[PDB]
Order: C-alpha cells, then sequence, then structure tokens
C-alpha cells in the first residue's frame, strides 16, 4: 500500500505525458515556422519598397 | 487410551493435508501466472505508447 502510495505521488500518466509531449513538438515546430514566415514578410516588403 | 490421547492431539487428517497442500500449489501457481500478466501488461503500455 505505502509502495502504491509513492506511486501516486509519481505517478506519471505515461500516455498523457507522450501526448502532451507529441503536441509540445507540435507546437515548437508550428511556431518556428511562424517565426520564419515573420523573417519572411519584411523581405517581401525589402523588394516591394525597393 | 493415552497413545490415542496423544494421537488426536498429532491428529494428521492425512487426506485433509494432501487436499490443502493441493489446493496451496493450485493457489501458488496461479498467483505466479498472474505476476507473469503483471508484468506482460506493462510490456504492452510500453509497446502501444511508443
Amino acid at each position: 500500500n505505502l509502495t502504491a502510495a509513492e506511486s501516486r505521488i509519481r505517478d506519471v500518466d505515461m500516455a498523457k505525458e507522450m501526448s502532451e509531449f507529441t503536441k509540445n513538438n507540435i507546437l515548437s515546430q508550428a511556431s518556428q515556422a511562424m517565426l520564419a514566415q515573420a523573417n519572411q514578410q519584411p523581405q517581401n516588403v525589402l523588394q516591394l519598397l525597393r
């Protein structure tokens, strides 16, 4: 019962944490794509206002 | 009568004790099979959450 109690403290919902892991990968990658786009827009500006 | 009295103290119901012996074998083996299964489930988890 005591190791179970500990296990509740250290309970990893491994499915949750893999899922959340997945999500955070997705979110990182998406945000970086948008950072690229943030660097693309002012180049378009550069040409258009040259 | 006295050796019979002793025999009552040391009375082995040999049929009972063979029967109970049998049962406890069965129960040990069953429990170990379940311990194997307890080790099988988290492997299924490992694959499924890989």
